[PDB]
């Protein structure tokens, strides 16, 4: 990331995508939040300690193929 936390650029960008809120990547003790994202015809899944992390994950994995897409 830079300029700004990664789940706000991913946000600002939205280039036709959507969020599934998922708990459970763990571990049971101080705990992953699991975000989806549904973008380009393509999905993938970010594991973090709260949405601030899962969110950042979903966005940096969706940010890298999207942006090699130019989309």
């Amino acid at each position: 990331p830079s300029g700004k936390n990664p789940v706000m650029i991913l946000n600002e960008l939205r280039p036709g995508l959507k969020y599934d809120f998922l708990s459970e990547s763990g571990e049971s003790h101080a705990k992953s939040f699991v975000m989806s994202v549904v973008v380009d015809g393509q999905f993938f899944e970010g594991s973090g300690r709260n949405k601030k992390l899962a969110k950042a994950r979903a966005a940096q994995s969706a940010l890298a193929t999207v942006f090699n897409l130019h989309l």
